[PDB]
């Protein structure tokens, strides 16, 4: 792939988080806190599970960027609709607006419905995501092997403006507690 020169810089929205999340000064790590983060609910907090969304939205273009996942046990990765359900029980599906990838249990697979086991030699260390909003094509690159091509969401109805999503997954193990980090340009 000859994708990193469509690089973007994303950001984390504060306002999206759930609500025990710790995201740094520089808006660009997000971790699991050990208790509530001693702020107001809102409408926009996904309340059921550990998730927040970059702050830019994408209508048109091609974009870029790249999510150290270095020594997490679970994370699910990816884009999703701006007008996606924030509160309750919800999957990670195309039909719910997401186009997502992700770890859990030792076993990586997409999020389509029902998911797609993904077949990968070198445990990830860093992802590349890549978005062809007109092209409708969401795909998944391994940095630690090369850029090797993970997975292509492709004829996918976007149906909306497209945020960043993060997920740093639950941490009932404790060896889940280290960040998510949006990795320099
Ligand atoms: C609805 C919700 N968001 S985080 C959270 N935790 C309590 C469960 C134990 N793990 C710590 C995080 N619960």
């Amino acid at each position: 792939h000859h994708h990193h020169h469509h690089m973007v810089h994303i950001t984390l929205d504060r306002n999206t988080a759930n609500s025990w999340l710790i995201i740094s000064k520089d808006r660009r790590q997000v971790r699991m806190g050990d208790t509530h983060q001693n702020v107001s609910d809102n409408k926009e907090r996904f309340s059921n599970y550990p998730m927040v969304l970059g702050a830019q939205r994408f209508s048109s273009g091609k974009m870029y960027w790249e999510v150290d996942v270095t020594q997490k046990e679970a994370w699910d990765l990816g884009v999703c609709r701006d007008s996606v359900q924030r509160k309750g029980q919800f999957s990670l599906s195309p039909e719910n607006g997401f186009w997502t990838i992700w770890l859990w249990q030792d076993s990586y697979e997409a999020g389509t419905s029902p998911q797609t086991t993904l077949h990968i030699q070198v445990p990830p260390c860093q992802i590349g995501i890549f978005v062809d909003y007109e092209a409708g094509v969401v795909s998944f690159y391994n940095i630690t092997d090369h850029g090797s091509l993970i997975y292509t969401f492709s004829e996918c109805v976007f149906a909306g403006p497209l945020r960043p999503f993060f997920n740093v997954g639950f941490n009932y193990s404790g060896g889940n507690a280290a960040p998510l980090k949006l990795c320099p340009l």
